[PDB]
């Protein structure tokens, strides 16, 4: 297992050296998006929470597609804000629901440190 504690300060600073096989290893759920809200990234773990495949989520919108019920002013809001600002650390709980059981998750988003990527963290509480 890729040893890394959610909410970790530098954790873009750490993730930066992996690649799909290293973030697999991660205890947590991971999504890197480009500036428009699309998939480049998905880890096993959050696959294993919203039982998406990570092989098929790749290059889809996040919030057009995949997750719809994360299109919001509580989440989308504060994605795109983000991104425009070109700076975003912001931790939060929300419940996933979509095509799914209610879930309920801890959801960390940061800039990451490559130009224009984000990630989305997730883990069960
Ligand atoms: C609501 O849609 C929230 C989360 C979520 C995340 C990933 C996937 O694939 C579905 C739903």
């Amino acid at each position: 297992m890729e040893h890394v504690a959610f909410g970790s300060e530098d954790i873009e600073n750490t993730l930066a050296k992996m690649d799909d096989g290293q973030l697999d290893g991660l205890a947590f759920g991971a999504i890197q998006l480009d500036g428009d809200g699309n998939i480049l990234q998905y880890n096993a773990a959050q696959g294993d929470i919203t039982g998406r495949d990570p092989k098929q989520v790749i290059g889809k919108n996040f919030f057009k597609d995949v997750a719809p019920c994360t299109d919001s002013p509580e989440f989308y809001g504060k994605f795109k804000e983000g991104v425009a600002s070109g700076n975003l650390n912001t931790m939060f709980e929300y419940t996933f629901d979509y095509q799914m059981t209610p879930t309920k998750v801890k959801v960390h988003m940061k800039k990451a440190l490559s130009g224009d990527s984000y990630w989305v963290f997730v883990k069960r509480v």
